[PDB]
């Protein structure tokens, strides 16, 4: 049959993202709006810095700013933890270590508020170098394809993942961002604990030519594989 959580993602779902961030004492907020079509693993989102100029590079916030919109192929529907936790949602926590630089720690709640899928995030960044690639804005407005390997955490009744993001550096070379992730359901209801698999993601970053605020337009495709 069609899972309860799965039925909530059959059409185009509107998305709201809210982030409050603090990086080396530099406080900022981001609001995002768009839509998710999980049948096609498709996300279209636009993000606005509501406090003015973003004090970090936009590409460093992409993983933080809704894996419930991944396309799980038919043979893999049983492994979709993210949709199975809905509508009550899940807590998504990360540490992101920027090699030779500081770290982000993030706590988010991903859940339905009526028809809207909400990602509400707190971000804390510490130990960044003022002349580093992040606070120095040396990352290209760019993003690579990747595979995120997802594994069950039965003890916490959720999942974990660790992956590397590579951010192109303007001179040359790559800035590594080491992600450690844990997701736990918010509700007491049953959820799907998946077999080992991975999410294949491609991301295109762009600008709205009519937008004067510091912003990022994100087009993303996410597909489950590996079984």
């Amino acid at each position: 049959m069609v899972s309860k959580g799965e039925e909530l993602f059959t059409g185009v779902v509107p998305i709201l993202v809210e982030l409050d961030g603090d990086v080396n004492g530099h406080k900022f907020s981001v609001s995002g709006e768009g839509e998710g079509d999980a049948t096609y693993g498709k996300l279209t989102l636009k993000f606005i810095c509501t406090t003015g100029k973003l004090p970090v590079p936009w590409p460093t916030l992409v993983t933080t700013l809704v894996q419930c919109f991944a396309r799980y192929p038919d043979h893999m529907k049983q492994h979709d933890f993210f949709k199975s936790a809905m509508p009550e949602g899940y807590v998504q926590e990360r540490t992101i270590f920027f090699k030779d630089d500081g770290n982000y720690k993030t706590r988010a709640e991903v859940k339905f508020e009526g028809d809207t899928l909400v990602n509400r995030i707190e971000l804390k960044g510490i130990d960044f170098k003022e002349d580093g690639n992040i606070l120095g804005h040396k990352l290209e407005y760019n993003y690579f394809s990747d595979n995120v390997y997802i594994t069950a955490d039965k003890q916490k009744n959720g999942i974990k993942a660790n992956f590397k993001i590579r951010h192109n550096i303007e001179d040359g070379g790559v800035q590594l961002a080491d992600h450690y992730q844990q997701n736990t359901p918010i509700g007491d209801g049953p959820v799907l604990l998946p077999d080992n698999h991975y999410l294949s993601t491609q991301s295109k970053l762009s600008k709205d030519p009519n937008e004067k605020r510091d912003h990022m337009v994100l087009l993303e495709f996410v597909t489950a594989a590996g079984i």
